[PDB]
């Protein structure tokens, strides 16, 4: 915590000092302690620093859910470089376009995705350093474990330093990458603290969405800040019974699922209960029937149920729906969280009458800095001094936000 | 959020916009909404900068538990001035020493303490401005509500917000400088220990607001836009306190173990309809019996005991209720946002489990003793902050502070 910096690199160091043998990460049944994570991170950082990676440089990450993803984000940040996590379903051309946009020379990937990283290099020769998790040093490619075993001088990381470039998936035209600073991420961890709460002694976190997505990386903030372990769940087919078995075994205390998944988990748990430790349940990314919400409360008594709204690559969580208001204000995305300011404006950035439909626009410390090397798109995003969400909403007399939009029919699509 | 700044002045502006008519402060039965609080704070900031006080200047506050205390702190910080809360038990000579150390020229006081402030000005002519809450604009006195009846500033998160002078004052006064980033980080410790319901919570400050434990109890309410009950200083009355906690639907309160004893006996005898969710104790030892009584008297509540917070230090250790009996006598484990070592006189770690001085590294440590680099260097000797508390740390991480009990008869 030297130089009075707050970021998850310093947090990693504090935990390796104060609780080396405590669990940091759980992945397919193995445990990585803080001393182990710090040791590997510092080794990968040294390998990157030795191969030209310096402050401000960009490091691509092309991985599925696995500990080397967390290790790579932290290693890049430890030397003040910017991690750029990639949607692993992108074509080699799509990734090559992103490599040119932020001019990144290093890509940390894994064996399953190593042919894709090879293809990106052949299309965009700006990528010269490919490090493959679970691979060996061969074929003009470095082996991840080889670089760690081949072994960093402290770097002052101001809290306004960019920590991540999160590229948006709209991909309509020119790519747009949201730049998130450590201060941004710290504020987003704060939002998790005053909505979900925390128990420093017993909580165990869980990330089951893709770690490249802002929802995955965001589920790491609590764990890394508070020194609590985080279960990394591998990506794959959804099995409600096996997930419940894992939640039981790992003693997980908070999980996010989409409403469809909660229905499959609730009926599986009601039929054959597991001994769970869930304290908070989270849902979102689709509507939830009023029957399901009451079914979840009945299936998991003594647990609070939350639903966040607003988080994108550019925006943090802006609205929160606590379990109390899931019935009184059903259909709502909740109220604007106390660390975010919002207006409902019209085409000319004038506030619309209270209760009317307009675009909700935000001001907050947890908004993205900018779109990387794109002053035009950044200027439009913050047109009039407020971040334009693109979401048509309506606020009522009680401050509850309702998002208006036409639903999608899958059979027609 | 002018340039992505995080401080309670910006939070106050945010709350006045998103929920102007929501309760901000509660004092002696009266609600002050966020819109009322912002209007008043802005008027006092205008009155201040009308006296030549600007960025970095020090404004002194000599007040009891009263809404104007919070208005004064926010009004000075709104123009970048540094608020210096004063211990109202100090003699006018002692206060004049503090006026000299930080070279303050403005003192915001109240009618009750206004005799003390004039005495300060008779000892120290640097105090050219004395604004009295609850008083008229008489000779050499500015009326608080009269100055309120009569441009934005960029405030970097590392700007000094407060100067908190220590009580010991062994000859030389020492004023701990706390920045807005410092305060933000201290607010975060409350969130991940006590929790927070951003809909139903109602906070409570009953210790003196000038003390760090008092000003600290405001952080959560101003950050999360939740009401805070301000409790007037005076004779302790467990039944009267219980009646207020019931009427205000207070969700969290701090009390000293002796007060918890009286509150538990009253609440068990004549139970009130309370909404308490978290119970905080500290500043004295709590017997095994009292903690069990508190748990029985208030089921469905969490019991917490913080340690370490001083004018210079944040909270550094937390004892959760599940450990108060397992690890009796402990002050808890070091919190996740604080690094600590137990060292001997050569800055070397003592063997684990052995006694040494606990030293701290954390973003929420004080910046410096105001205008005293000698004391600041001694306090940070070796690269770590020296608490002055001798401790040991067991194999599970729990911290035991070693001391000598103070005998009352002697």
């Amino acid at each position: 915590y030297l130089a009075r910096r707050q970021n998850w690199v310093n947090q990693l160091e504090r935990h390796a000092m104060m609780q080396p043998d405590a669990p940091a990460l759980r992945f397919v049944g193995n445990t990585m302690t803080w001393a182990d994570l710090r040791r590997r991170v510092a080794a990968l950082a040294g390998a990157l620093s030795g191969r030209g990676v310096g402050f401000g440089d960009r490091v691509m990450i092309l991985m599925l859910n696995r500990t080397e993803f967390v290790e790579s984000v932290l290693a890049a940040n430890m030397i003040g470089a910017i991690a750029v996590p990639l949607n692993f379903r992108l074509t080699p051309t799509e990734i090559a376009v992103l490599v040119e946009d932020c001019v990144a020379h290093v890509m940390l990937t894994e064996a399953a995705l190593a042919p894709v990283a090879i293809g990106v290099r052949n299309i965009q020769p700006l990528l010269s350093v490919i490090v493959v998790a679970g691979g060996s040093s061969q074929d003009s490619v470095f082996g991840y474990e080889d670089l760690l075993n081949e072994a960093h001088e402290p770097v002052d990381i101001p809290n306004d330093s960019p920590a991540l470039i999160m590229y948006t998936s709209g991909t309509t035209g020119r790519p747009k990458g949201a730049v998130l600073t450590h201060a941004n991420l710290t504020g987003q961890a704060m939002t998790a603290l005053y909505t979900s709460g925390a128990n420093i002694n017993s909580d165990v976190g869980f990330v089951g969405v893709p770690l490249f997505h802002i929802a995955g990386i965001g589920n790491m903030l609590t764990g890394l800040l508070l020194g609590l372990p985080t279960v990394i769940y591998p990506l794959g087919a959804f099995d409600p019974g096996q997930l419940l078995d894992v939640l039981e075994a790992e003693k997980v205390t908070g999980i996010f699922l989409v409403p469809a998944q909660w229905q499959a988990v609730c009926t599986e748990q009601q039929a054959r209960p597991r001994d769970l430790r869930l304290r908070v349940l989270s849902w979102g990314a689709a509507p939830a029937p009023d029957a399901l919400l009451r079914q979840m409360s009945a299936t998991f008594p003594e647990t609070q149920i939350l639903a966040a709204f607003g988080q994108t690559e550019m925006s943090p969580v802006t609205c929160m729906l606590l379990g109390e208001d899931a019935i009184a204000k059903r259909g709502s995305v909740g109220r604007v969280i106390p660390t975010v300011a919002a207006r409902v404006v019209d085409q000319n950035m004038n506030d619309v009458p209270v209760g009317e439909v307009g675009e909700i626009v935000y001001r907050a410390p947890t908004l993205m800095s900018c779109y990387w090397n794109n002053p035009e798109a950044t200027a439009e995003a913050f047109a009039g001094g407020w971040f334009h969400s693109g979401d048509l909403v309506r606020m009522d007399s009680d401050g509850y936000v309702w998002v208006v939009d036409r639903k999608k029919d899958m059979i027609i699509s």
